[PDB]
């Protein structure tokens, strides 16, 4: 087994915060003074994405893997998404990311982000939405899109879905409210980014459609991150997500430590909230540790050219590596951590929030084997 | 300068007579022998890659970048188009493209697909449609329906926009033509895939909405692949646009040698009809045969490593090849072939058949140059307002609805509703039942039938004063059913 361990990350645009959890996690484990908890000094070679040039992704991720690097963390939009899990892939190198879950089964990835698809269902089957407008953007994926048109298929729902993704004009969104409201629509599943989300709930505020007959099921992790100030305030329902528990030990413990390092080394962190992308760069941390130390527990062999080899031989290590990666089950700030063998979470839990009162109110949990358990 | 110029070519699914039009435009570049317009032989690579593994795709452009290429020809996907166009446009190497023209200004990139979105800006003002449905696919780019809003907001037009590229259900392009025939809309821009175009007009074919009065356009320059046999048979228009004439003499000698090639080495040929992409291969080797000519008769110096090598190493000719590409002039199978500081066609002209004839042509400087309702009324069974016996039913509310109709002048058509119930909120799916939940979805048109005036109803539909008759709110019946049941009542 090496005495040093050495990682890669792979930074977009907007990721501050992610970077100083990342490097905080990093100094964490390196810190601890038990020979046990710490067997290995672990390393991390950064580079910053620009996620439109696929020259330039290209070039970040083989300078990362030119280098010793045994796992890469890093984050993918749709426009990097396909480079990068392609790469990865075919090059037998594992890519931990909190990004969206790929839609296809693919190997050699690890994305820690539960899905929503699940919760979303048991929540519109509890709730008994059996006609409602469903706003959803493409920027994630098309698993939420493509599970709400099989379910309203088999289900017999009156599902209006509208592409909101393409559209630059708010007049657009106005329309769109006006006409959903013609037809007597109260119950919207708003499937897109936080900022797309704040403009749409801009829009229903300045047509008064906030009132205590609609329901808005925002489907987004992230609901501290959604602004519903100005919402709340007309009574409607707002049902949201979350994977990151306030009152979690670990949470706590890692809040408590988080919030009193100066913003130098550490930018983005005191004078603003966590964001839940931080939480799963912490729990990456915690399962590349994780899978690393099994691999040394088990005395498994683990010891680059270029990317561009054809015909490209795999380094044979790396599936060892990725079984380690993908047989892990530990607890972190998002709760239970365990994948498939697709990469995909499993067996985790999803806090969902009421919160029409004033105030935020967890009105449950989802889990797959349990479905929704209110409160 | 080189006594041979080797270009690389990219290849993907569904690409085979333009793969077999390459070829023979190539053989056809070679085999002349006046020594004037061929100084030099015209080697070429094949690569087929798939467009979902953006792994093969870097391999496959590394691979042909190594083996020395002046120019690469080829085809890009909404997924390979960004991998493509930025290793182009990093290397300085020149990629001569059929598909579809970027939305973006990029470098290194010429495009032999003209935009449409002019063509369409200028049909769409000729036929005055201030009121329309645009089912726009997002599979060649934005710039088209960023195009269309911009016109719509500065022109004040009335434009349903849908996108239908994330449809996998025929049952949701039924509802998306019901709705809109519900909503009285005739004009429809369909900017989508052919075989997506094909399935939403197969469905109008089988709604029966292809017949008179209704004007389809078609806003792809495939209108020999569109399925439309049946729709023009309705009497419905179609208007469609195209870039290949076949009254073009070159057009023509080029078809009468391509329906006599061996189908074992040209496939696709002499089978099926020559589609306008493969015009655009054989026009993208006269482009490409045309500027390397210039370049040898200019005297312009032309000349590798691997794609990724930091720092990158631009190459030094590589500005001289698209400068050259860039300034053709030249007369091929689609017309007048010319390319702007970006590498989008200018100059060109675009057909617009109107049926199959010609309607016209569109230019950019010469802009184009040209050559009652059946009112649903929902009721209930209930003796004696509506009762057993249009025809089939007598009572009060059917001649109630006879009355109005007459003071309206209008033709109506009864049509019991399916649970027999009025008007009722579900207090948990909060979905209207009867007459009113047909009224408030868009079923129906009015309801003449005893439907008492409650609040909760008025809340969601139009009342007429007692007799009351109800009505979509905001519909236009509203005022003139109103006056009716007055004057009625006056009697
Ligand atoms: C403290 C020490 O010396 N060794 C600890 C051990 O006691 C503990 O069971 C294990 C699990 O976390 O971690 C290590
Ligand atoms: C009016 C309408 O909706 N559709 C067509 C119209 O576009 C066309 O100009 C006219 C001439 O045949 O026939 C009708
Ligand atoms: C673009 C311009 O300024 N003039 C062009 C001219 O070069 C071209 O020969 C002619 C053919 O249609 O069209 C016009
Ligand atoms: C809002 O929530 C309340 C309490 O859960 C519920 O009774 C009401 O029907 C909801 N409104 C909707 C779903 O429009």
């Amino acid at each position: 087994f090496p005495n040093t361990i050495s990682i890669g990350g792979l930074f977009m645009r907007n990721t501050v915060q992610e970077h100083s959890a990342f490097r905080f996690a990093v100094q964490l484990y390196n810190t601890n003074q038990n020979t046990t908890e710490k067997p290995f000094h672990l390393n991390y070679h950064v580079d910053h994405l620009d996620s439109s040039n696929s020259f330039s992704v290209t070039n970040a991720f083989c300078s990362q893997f030119s280098r010793g690097v045994y796992a890469i963390f890093g984050f993918y939009d749709q426009m990097s998404m396909n480079t990068l899990t392609s790469f990865c892939g075919a090059l037998h190198t594992s890519f931990v990311t909190p990004s969206f879950p790929t839609d296809a089964d693919v190997q050699f990835v690890i994305q820690m982000r539960p899905a929503l698809k699940g919760a979303i269902l048991s929540l519109l089957s509890y709730y008994k939405w059996e006609k409602f407008v469903y706003l959803y953007d493409t920027e994630r994926g098309f698993s939420v899109l493509q599970a709400i048109m099989e379910a309203a298929v088999q289900n017999n729902w009156q599902v209006t879905a509208r592409s909101v993704g393409n559209i630059k004009d708010v007049q657009e969104f106005r329309r769109i409210i006006e006409e959903m409201d013609r037809r007597q629509e109260k119950r919207y599943l708003i499937d897109c980014e936080v900022e797309r989300i704040n403009t749409i709930l801009e829009q229903v505020v300045i047509l008064g459609k906030h009132s205590r007959g609609y329901h808005y099921m925002l489907a987004n992790l992230g609901f501290t991150d959604i602004l519903l100030e100005r919402v709340m305030h007309g009574g409607a329902n707002i049902t949201g997500f979350q994977i990151v528990n306030n009152e979690n030990p670990m949470v706590q413990q890692f809040i408590q430590r988080w919030v009193r390092l100066d913003e130098r080394e550490f930018p983005e962190a005191k004078n603003a909230p966590l964001k839940y992308t931080s939480a799963l760069t912490h729990d990456a941390i915690l399962v590349i540790a994780e899978a690393f130390r099994y691999l040394r527990r088990q005395r498994v062999d683990v010891s680059a050219g270029d990317c561009l080899a054809n015909p490209a031989v795999p380094w044979s290590q790396g599936i060892d590596i990725e079984r380690a990666l993908k047989m892990v089950q530990v607890q972190g700030m998002t709760g239970n951590i365990q994948f498939d063998t697709y990469g995909r979470r499993t067996n985790y839990t999803i806090d969902v929030y009421e919160m029409k009162v004033s105030g935020s109110r967890k009105a449950g949990y989802w889990n797959e084997y349990e479905r929704f358990v209110p409160f």
